[PDB]
């Protein structure tokens, strides 16, 4: 456990589109801002679940690719300073006797005058490989996320999964790795058909329909045993790295342990976006109220409402209504 | 008075950015949509007051020119059918015994299952020329709006005002009209300095500091008498057309006569965006609630909230939550 003893003005739980616009608006109100995000990337549902898809109902965009929207939000907030804490899932939020919120994650303890939760459906986490010794290889050569293609250069790689992630990494690693194998439990992939076309055309070693049976290696993974689906025949791969792309899981989890008024897996908010805990606000898919719709455009309206009311809560001399952006820059 | 006997699903009062996105979302929910707007253009405050300025706090736009945002919204809604009624200010809204709303404007009577008011600060109207006989020349050769530059081709034009509108029309008409004069009550113009530079460089006849003293013409305006400010000297122009660009006025006006719960010139709404009158919703700058901020991004979140709840009000089989746009198109 580490501890950040800077009391931020606004600490945002979740770096999806709504959290990103919340962060931007915090900057507009000259507030110190921290984003805490479970994944090693920002972008929430858009980046994790449909980065390639075109969205048609965000105000002002006849169409926009989901990842492009996320990148635009990142560009928007780039004019201001934010502290971004990735690979941290908030487990505890408590308002201390002095009024300051203490937030504790799996890695670090944080402090804030206000908290704005923009957590969607809860903390995104990778689906884990359900093998007894799999955890022991985490932080060695068992990978759930890929942050650097070049670290596989000249190495033998096995990839588990049949989705766009597994297929994309396989094709991205083909020209870099010494050897790439992809293992999927079905002859049919989930990945986009054009990507699958490219996969079968490539020199990637496709193994279907197989599931991973065991990991052999005293310290580092050395061999991967596979078993055929609807067939009694084992396969053994000599590998240097194992990449697991079994998709994402989310749950509110400990979000339900903080004394919040929660209905139907959503945090209930007043029209100010404030929860039942003073100084604790919510916006986006995580929040609810009579008439709430889970949309990006709805979240993008809730974000500035939360920020501007948070600012007025912190500074009794500050007005809820912000100045015109057209003159501020 | 004319009468449109089609009962629309959603009738929107005001075609500013929030009304435009409301119209779009109506299409997304397969609702018949009408927009009624006071001005001969859509775009509200953006198009009327700052079309040239870059906005920095609309979600997903690092920067966007105000008129470009309006045009983007128009493009968004172009995929669906809307009936657009310009140059109509709604004066009366009444929910009839059958539950259908009757709306009456200066021109036309309309009917709707739901009304969503997106009126901002009230109906935009041009500042009128305060001369006893000025009204008699309306619809002849006295113009508050310019819809067609070419109808001034080869004609003698006088333009009143010192703002960007007066200056822009003067410069737009210079290569088209036989003769252009601009009359402003101050030696200093409000218009952007580069436009004023172009104005003084042009062949436009600049008359400052003058005010219009009287209109001569039995039927059509034939002569315009001007008087100098801080000076006793008259001027007489032979003109074919008079354009008055004295800017815009707005007021809620009759919006306060419809039985709505109004506080501080704003219509109070529940979190569904519904007013105190069932089936009558509000969004954007016209609405208020605890924590409301008058922003484009806020309005853009309120719009879909109003539409989706309006849809559920009209059709008890419809869910408030819409389908994903990413699959709908
Ligand atoms: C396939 C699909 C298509 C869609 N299409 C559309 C569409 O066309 N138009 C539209 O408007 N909407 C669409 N949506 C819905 C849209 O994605 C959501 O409204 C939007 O993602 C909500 O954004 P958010 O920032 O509130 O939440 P999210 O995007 O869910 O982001 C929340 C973030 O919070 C993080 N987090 C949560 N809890 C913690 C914690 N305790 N600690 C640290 N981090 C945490 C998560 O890891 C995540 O990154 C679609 C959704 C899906 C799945
Ligand atoms: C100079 C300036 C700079 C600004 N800068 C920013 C900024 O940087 N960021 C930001 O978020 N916001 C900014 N704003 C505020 C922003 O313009 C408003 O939040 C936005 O215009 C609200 O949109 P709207 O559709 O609700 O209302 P409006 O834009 O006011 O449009 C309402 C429309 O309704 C029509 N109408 C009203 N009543 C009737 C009636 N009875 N019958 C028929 N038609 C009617 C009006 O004619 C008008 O066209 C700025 C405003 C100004 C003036
Ligand atoms: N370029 C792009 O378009 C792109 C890139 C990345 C992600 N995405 C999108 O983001 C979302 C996430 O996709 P992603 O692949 O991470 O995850 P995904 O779509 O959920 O696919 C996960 C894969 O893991 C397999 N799997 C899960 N548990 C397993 C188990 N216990 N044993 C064996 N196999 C198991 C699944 O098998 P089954 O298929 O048999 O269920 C599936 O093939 C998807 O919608 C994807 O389209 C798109
Ligand atoms: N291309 C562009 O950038 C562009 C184009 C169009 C509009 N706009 C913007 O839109 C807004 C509207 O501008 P617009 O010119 O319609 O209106 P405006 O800026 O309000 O200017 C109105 C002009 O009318 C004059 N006026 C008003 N009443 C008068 C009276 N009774 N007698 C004499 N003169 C009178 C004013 O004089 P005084 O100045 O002395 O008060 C002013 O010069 C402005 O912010 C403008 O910048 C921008
Ligand atoms: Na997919
Ligand atoms: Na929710
Ligand atoms: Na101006
Ligand atoms: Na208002």
């Amino acid at each position: 456990m580490r501890e950040d003893t800077k009391v931020y003005d606004i600490t945002i739980i979740g770096g999806g589109p709504v959290g990103l616009f919340t962060a931007f608006y915090g900057g507009m109100r000259q507030a110190s801002v921290k984003i805490i995000e479970s994944l090693p990337q920002l972008g929430g549902q858009l980046s994790a679940l449909y980065p390639e898809k075109y969205i048609y109902d965000v105000a002002g965009f006849p169409k926009i690719r989901a990842q492009e929207l996320i990148n635009n939000l990142k560009e928007q907030m780039a004019k201001f300073d934010q502290t971004i804490c990735l690979e941290q899932a908030v487990e505890s939020v408590e308002k201390q006797a002095d009024g300051v919120f203490k937030l504790v994650t799996n890695e670090e303890t944080h402090y804030s005058k206000t908290v704005i939760i923009t957590a969607g459906n809860g903390a995104f986490k990778p689906r884990k490989l359900e093998l007894e010794n799999a955890e022991q290889y985490e932080g060695k050569n068992l990978h759930y996320f890929v942050d650097d293609l070049q670290k596989f250069a000249g190495r033998r790689v096995a990839i588990l999964g049949g989705g766009d992630s597994a297929v994309d990494w396989a094709l991205m690693l083909e020209p870099i790795a010494k050897e790439v194998s992809i293992i999927h439990r079905r002859d049919k992939f989930r990945a986009h058909e054009h990507s699958v076309e490219n996969l079968h055309a490539s020199k990637v070693n496709v193994l279907t329909p197989f599931v991973p049976a065991e990991l052999i290696g005293e310290d580092k993974i050395e061999q991967l045993v596979l078993e055929e689906v609807k067939g009694d025949r084992k396969e053994i791969l000599e590998i240097d790295d194992l990449i697991v792309n079994y998709g994402f899981v989310s749950s509110l989890g400990p979000i339900k342990n903080w004394g919040l008024d929660i209905e139907k897996n959503s945090i209930v908010v007043k029209s100010t976006m404030e929860t039942n805990i003073e100084g604790f606000f919510a916006a986006g898919d995580i929040c609810t109220y009579e008439g709430k719709v889970n949309l990006i455009a709805s979240g993008f309206g809730e974000a500035p409402t939360a920020v501007n009311n948070a600012k007025a809560y912190m500074d009794p001399k500050a007005r809820v209504q912000p100045l015109h952006s057209t003159s501020l820059f």
